[PDB]
């Protein structure tokens, strides 16, 4: 079933329309399920993933569960190439949300999206799950607005090493602390900095961090200190959650948990 009884899903019972999304992990396609059920198939191309360690902790995940978090119904194994089902999110990735001008964000939709992440992101650290790529690009929008953490821990395994490589093309450099670009140093603080930096994003309306600074000198430059500026729409209270995520020492920066009480903390002003 879909998130109900086998978590191998029937790909005949699966139509598949529109795509929603392409890059070199595979295509992304709305379907139904039973004709009833909205989802998302994502497709995996094959040589991409390894596939078996993949499924292996895809049946883990399924017990992951919580209302900000990309629900996985279940996946397609026994064909080529395997299908995730997943959450359908009818207004697509976040970055291209805050790009959108037409939306005209007003601040107190802006911070409930940085609740929203900090919600889910809370509730993965509390299973002792890292994300290990958390940014805009990794969020996806629901019909409603609501905001959801996507894809968290799928970079475990992308063969592509352009893309795992803190040196690769392709490697998150831009939401990094100094510690994983320097020494491969990961943990809930490395997440927590990312966290930092997709608030930054938000606030900025989708704003590339760093852009006057390429891949290589961004790494060497926050390692001497450089921090992101405060966007125009953040506030002093809202820039000093965000760069709290950004202390050189990880063990300095907060929890989740302290984040979200931080973001609350604003929101209860209003
Ligand atoms: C490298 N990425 C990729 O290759 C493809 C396919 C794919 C992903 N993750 C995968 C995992 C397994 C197989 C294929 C993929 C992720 N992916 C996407 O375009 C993402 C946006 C995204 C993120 C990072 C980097 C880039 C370049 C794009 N969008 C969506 O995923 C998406 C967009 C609209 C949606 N609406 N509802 C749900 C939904 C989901
Ligand atoms: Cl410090
Ligand atoms: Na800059």
């Amino acid at each position: 079933g879909l998130g109900y009884g086998s978590w191998e899903i029937d790909p005949k019972d699966l139509t598949f329309l529109k795509e929603l999304g392409t890059g070199q992990f595979g295509v992304v396609k709305y379907g139904k399920w039973r004709g009833q059920y909205d989802v998302a198939i994502k497709m995996i191309k094959e040589g991409s993933m390894s596939e078996d360690e993949f499924i292996e902790e895809a049946k883990v995940m399924m017990n992951l569960s919580h209302e900000k978090l990309v629900q996985l119904y279940g996946v397609c194994t026994k064909q080529r190439p395997i299908f995730i089902i997943t959450e359908y999110m009818a207004n697509g990735c976040l970055l291209n949300y805050l790009r959108e001008m037409r939306h005209r964000f007003q601040t107190q939709q802006l911070l409930e999206m940085c609740k929203d992440v900090c919600e889910a992101m809370e509730y993965l650290e509390s299973k002792q799950f890292l994300h290990r790529d958390l940014a805009a690009r990794n969020c996806l929008v629901n019909d409603q607005g609501v905001v959801k953490v996507s894809d968290f821990g799928l970079s475990r395994y992308v063969l592509d090493d352009e893309y795992t490589s803190s040196v690769g093309s392709k490697f998150p450099v831009r939401w990094s602390p100094p510690e994983v670009l320097m020494y491969s140093k990961f943990s809930s603080k490395s997440d927590i900095w990312a966290f930092g930096v997709l608030m930054w994003e938000i606030y900025s309306l989708g704003k590339m961090p760093y852009e006057r600074f390429t891949n290589s000198e961004t790494a060497e430059h926050i390692a001497q200190g450089l921090r992101l500026y405060r966007p125009h729409l953040a506030s002093e209270k809202v820039y000093t959650i965000m760069y709290s995520c950004w202390h050189e020492k990880a063990d300095e920066r907060p929890t989740f948990k302290i984040l979200l009480s931080n973001i609350l903390d604003v929101m209860d002003e209003e």
